[PDB]
């Protein structure tokens, strides 16, 4: 049912374990349409998601996801995230309404306003509100680090270049979800994420994502 351990180290697009968000807003606070043109691989072998604009006001960003779903375990990415107001770069895993199951998420998001910081949160059956900012002690939009999350039934820790930087312990999700990277520009959540100049192109840099399953 739940996908293996694997390692992604982006060097292609694998169209039978990842797929584009394409054609679609997800509405609400994300101001931007998802568009498969954005998700792109170097010639370094990195995966590179930008947030763009070809109209006025009109913003196009992108998300990459696995086709699998996977459950307990430790979640790796080594990425860049984009500095800029108003926007977020992220790893995490979601599973939902849409996939006929309850809302459950865990999220390492970089709140683009400042990159010096890291924001741990997670989501079960919707209820979100636990928040978690760290200061990392450097910029993370300068260099690759890794970022981890080690998910098991009574906890999450998560993890900046292998040092533990936050547990979790209270309603913890339970549900299998799909592993998610997204670049994107907020509306109505200026107190969150600073408000969008709409400055583009902006782009988010991924080396690899591994996954370790129990
Ligand atoms: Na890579």
């Amino acid at each position: 049912q739940t996908g293996g351990s694997f390692f992604e180290p982006f060097n292609s697009y694998n169209s039978g374990t990842w797929e584009k968000a394409d054609g679609y807003s997800n509405g609400g606070v994300f101001n931007c349409t998802w568009r498969a043109n954005n998700v792109n691989f170097t010639n370094d072998g990195k995966l590179k998601l930008g947030l763009t604009s070809s109209a006025y006001n009109k913003f196009d960003c992108a998300e990459y996801r696995s086709t699998n779903i996977y459950g307990y375990g430790l979640y790796e990415v080594s990425m860049k995230p984009a500095k800029n107001t108003g926007i977020v770069s992220s790893f995490f895993t979601y599973t939902g309404p849409a996939h006929g199951t309850q809302w459950d998420e865990i999220d390492i998001e970089f709140l683009g306003k400042d990159t010096t910081k890291v924001q741990f949160n997670y989501y079960t059956n919707g209820v979100g509100g636990h928040e978690k900012v760290i200061s990392l002690g450097f910029d993370a939009s300068k260099g690759f680090h890794t970022y981890a999350f080690d998910w098991q039934p009574g906890y999450i820790k998560w993890y900046v270049d292998g040092v533990l930087k936050h547990t979790a312990t209270a309603n913890i999700p339970s549900t299998p979800g799909k592993i998610m990277m997204n670049l994107w520009n907020g509306t109505g959540v200026d107190d969150w994420l600073g408000s969008y100049n709409g400055a583009n192109p902006l782009y988010a840099e991924y080396d690899w994502v591994k996954y370790t399953s129990n």
